[PDB]
């Protein structure tokens, strides 16, 4: 009734992944993403204490930012082209959480149904991150 799903962005490339079953763990509480001058090289995200396996490669500098207490994610926008290639994880507390650089093929992802955040990722990863999707759902209990 509240699910809904904004995606994917990016190639067919890489391998899929999804943290559907990392729900369990908590609400995004953090996100860390592997980037460089092209690409979204990688991602982990926390779900409650427990982070992800992480995807994606090592070409490229870590940036982690922990969300507030109370803090969620309700859009994302980025640039894709072969690869992803930027995100902006907009929070709300107003925060607009930018990584990679402005090229590309652009997305702008907003949940469905009323009062929902973003509560997991998927997507297509190699020594990249191939595609994204965003997972929205009602704020855990
Ligand atoms: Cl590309």
């Amino acid at each position: 009734r509240s699910s809904s799903y904004s995606g994917e962005y990016g190639s067919g490339g890489g391998k899929r992944f999804s943290h559907s079953g990392n729900q369990l763990d908590g609400p995004i509480t953090a996100l860390r993403v592997r980037v460089n001058t092209y690409y979204i090289v990688g991602l982990q995200v926390r779900y409650g204490k427990v982070w992800s396996d992480y995807v994606g490669g090592r070409n490229g500098d870590l940036e982690e930012i922990f969300l507030h207490p109370g803090e969620s994610v309700i859009q994302v926008s980025g640039k894709y082209k072969w690869y992803l290639k930027k995100l902006v994880f907009v929070t709300d507390k107003g925060r607009y959480l930018s990584f990679g650089k402005d090229s590309g093929t652009s997305f702008n992802a907003v949940p469905l149904h009323p009062n929902t955040v973003l509560r997991f990722i998927s997507g297509r990863s190699g020594s990249l991150i191939d595609a994204i999707g965003l997972h929205w759902d009602v704020y855990p209990t």
